[PDB]
């Protein structure tokens, strides 16, 4: 049994470490987004100046 | 004690496929944002060619 426990702890936090990597990965692509949007934004409002004119 | 750590991995165990499905759906949801963003600026490069002419 301790063995048993073994094995499972490993599966158990191989599954943890993977999904550290993955959410990292996932949180780089949220900061990414916004600053996607961050410059369309910028670019709606001169695109908006420019229709006023 | 150990019967107790087995009620413990059993459902840490339950937890962490869970985690992995909570974090597969988000994935699609950034997919989603990715696509969203595209389709933005899919309509504002079409508004400043309408904006040239």
């Amino acid at each position: 049994q301790i063995s048993t426990l073994n094995s499972s702890l490993s599966s158990l936090s191989q599954r943890i470490t993977s999904l550290q990597n993955t959410l990292a990965s996932l949180n780089s692509t949220i900061s990414s987004l916004s600053g996607t949007a961050s410059s369309l934004s910028s670019q709606l409002n001169a695109l908006q100046g420019k229709i006023s004119s």
